[PDB]
């Protein structure tokens, strides 16, 4: 659950390179700091925001709506399209 | 359903950066327009025809295709061939 | 039913080939294709005769996997012909 | 047989199409026309001796990844072998 | 045993040839053939510690994604522990 998505979003991370979020989502997790996939998507997302990580929420929408579709789970989608909006008014 | 479409089309036009587009799709969106996928495929073609938005109606055809191709539904299929009739009549 | 004509023309968008959109487009509104065959049957004939050896590529792709998917041993006989009718282009 | 022969064969040419590699494609369709290729395990064994002969360690990418994931799929420990070593033949080239 | 062995190895070959990355290839081909790898989590473990001894980056990288989705395929929270501590290593490289 929390493994999830934050193993996904650093996946993703790797992928565009984006080694400063690849930094702070790890510590997050290490922290104790999540522990569910609600949890994870929140926690990353208030990260890229105080940040100002337009790719951070890119890649933390694409992950929690795959992931809330996947799941049939509301909450996540939710916070998915919220992540967007963050993005949106960086 | 609704977002099955919409999500994937913000997912794709993530992709290649069409910010444009990703704005006016939340706004159809978070307008609370849209009840259906088929109703996500019509008012997505006709914000693409009306703005001239080529690289949408691509994005638009392939997700709404290929989920009418999982469904089975005919009338979803008509419409992703109508989605890609526009952009070549573009 | 025409799963073959729709994944071409998505594959043939990603490169551009608006001609071959426009081709294929016409075989699909005129009622050629209503099996995976004619799918291939038309489609290959249509990229014969216009010279499109981006069409048979794209065609060999689509065939060949929707083959392997489906365990259609016609379909993948189509599918090399078309990649032979491109290779002597 | 065929099964196999083709889900090898298939899927490297359609690899070797998306790289445009028309000189593998010609000697990989031809041998398969020729009828030297009967089974999976040949069609690796004989894609990798072409692939061999002509230096082109992008034939052997194509056949490594091909192979492997194959082997993995119908749990062929020979078709794994020959792509290991299918890699081991582009490394020394 | 030797399955788990593969399904790690080979993806991360698999992985490096995407990438170019040759010295990687041969450093972890050359760990498989001299069977110091008896599963997947001595796979994760021996390949972590050749890329962290040699400085590579790009072979940590390829090594989290292939173990982490390798951990979650097989609810093996053993090896997503040595995914996560590759990207450590690889953050002190
Ligand atoms: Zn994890
Ligand atoms: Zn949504
Ligand atoms: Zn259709
Ligand atoms: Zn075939
Ligand atoms: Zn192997």
């Amino acid at each position: 659950g929390t493994h999830e998505i934050v193993d996904r979003v650093l996946t993703e991370l790797l992928k565009i390179g984006d080694e400063e979020s690849i930094k702070l989502v790890t510590e997050a997790l290490e922290k104790g700091e999540i522990k569910s996939a609600k949890e994870a998507v929140e926690v990353i997302k208030k990260i890229a925001k105080e940040k100002g990580l337009k790719e951070l929420l890119q890649v933390l929408y694409i992950v929690a709506v795959e992931y809330a579709q996947e799941k049939g789970d509301e909450e996540i989608d939710k916070l998915a399209h919220e992540a967007l909006r963050v993005r949106q008014e960086l």
